[PDB]
């Protein structure tokens, strides 16, 4: 059964609600982004309208085989009417195609669903500017002050510099990057660019990247592994056993692997600054875990909410324990008292 924090009161709409069968009274199903916990249940057999971004629609058609007659892509930053209700899609700064959804209800109430997002000051100059919001459905993944991590730019600078130094010292080194979904493409694209290489990958992963409207993509990626010195592998293979195995398949073209494992937050962010990060090493293989987040830090989330000044907040993550729920509610009250709304 579909939970309350996925229902839009006063409409026939749901958000990211595909795993509950036919939802009673739902005439339009919105999808914020193409991550499996959110799309769970969608397939070629789905026969109701799905509203989403153009990139999300390309992935629905090509990867899940959803029939084209049921895919309703909407442009960003544009007032659209769906089933008699004005809606707007905004960039979420999450993975490719990810959106936040603004709903202008018939009764005059205004609701923002963030989906998954990494809050940024640039969102203060979207169509949200000077817009009253009555209800905010908030991605609270990292809603506690312990959750700190660097900017995406700082993490990419570290990765580029690390890879360039390694391959300049040893021209026979291979660089490997782990992946398990869409998102975090900048990690492998930035490394390949500094090295003058295309990124090599499986046919399945190539198909996924061909759906993302990335400019000049044919110049950047390939299924010919042997022409490339930056390879993508599934995240589960980025360990000493899996990398040793991969090194054998390249036919003595390479004599060293440098691998990156993009993670979210980890506890080492408490103690170790990104510049000070060191790898796990065994012989000619080194593995770097790098904290490349596509969710708001605590500080980023607090800034966004204090600027927006919503009347009510409904968390959508960490809602399953009394302790977690209470912790988030205490921070929302602090933020409101500090800012005066
Ligand atoms: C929102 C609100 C509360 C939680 C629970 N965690 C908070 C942070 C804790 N922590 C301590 C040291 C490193 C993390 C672990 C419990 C999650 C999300
Ligand atoms: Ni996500």
């Amino acid at each position: 059964t579909c939970p309350f924090y996925k229902k839009i009161p006063g409409t026939g709409f749901t958000v990211d609600a595909f795993q509950y069968g036919v939802v009673e009274g739902c005439t339009a199903y919105f999808l914020t982004h193409f991550h499996s916990d959110h799309y769970a249940g969608l397939s070629k057999h789905f026969t109701f309208p799905v509203y989403c971004s153009e990139i999300t629609g390309n992935l629905l058609k090509n990867k899940l085989h959803v029939q084209e007659q049921y895919i309703h892509p909407l442009p960003l930053d544009t007032e659209c009417i769906v089933n008699g209700v004005k809606v707007v899609l905004l960039d979420a700064n999450h993975c490719p195609g990810a959106v936040m959804i603004l709903f202008y209800l018939p009764n005059g109430t205004v609701i923002l669903h963030t989906g998954d997002f990494r809050a940024d000051p640039s969102m203060e100059r979207s169509l949200l500017a000077d817009q009253k919001v009555h209800m905010l459905y908030l991605d609270t993944t990292y809603c506690s002050p312990e959750y700190t991590f660097p900017s995406q730019q700082e993490v990419i600078r570290f990765a580029i510099n690390t890879a360039f130094e390694a391959v300049t010292l040893n021209p026979h080194a291979l660089v490997v990057c782990g992946t398990y979904s869409i998102g975090k493409e900048k990690v492998f694209l930035a490394i390949a660019d500094v090295l003058g290489s295309k990124v090599g990958m499986s046919q399945e992963k190539y198909k996924t990247l061909q759906c993302l409207n990335i400019p000049e993509i044919n110049s950047l990626i390939t299924t010919d592994m042997c022409s490339s010195l930056v390879h993508l592998l599934p995240m589960m293979q980025i360990n000493f056993k899996g990398l040793q195995s991969h090194l054998k398949k390249c036919g003595g073209k390479y004599n060293q692997i440098l691998a990156f494992r993009p993670t979210g937050w980890t506890h080492s962010n408490k103690f170790t600054r990104i510049a000070d990060v060191i790898p796990q090493t065994k012989g000619n293989i080194s593995i770097y875990g790098i904290p490349y987040s596509e969710h708001s830090s605590y500080l980023e989330m607090k800034r966004f909410v204090q600027w927006l000044k919503p009347q009510k907040i409904i968390p959508t993550v960490n809602v399953g324990t009394w302790k977690s729920r209470s912790t988030m509610e205490k921070y929302f009250r602090e933020w409101k008292l500090e800012a005066g709304y």
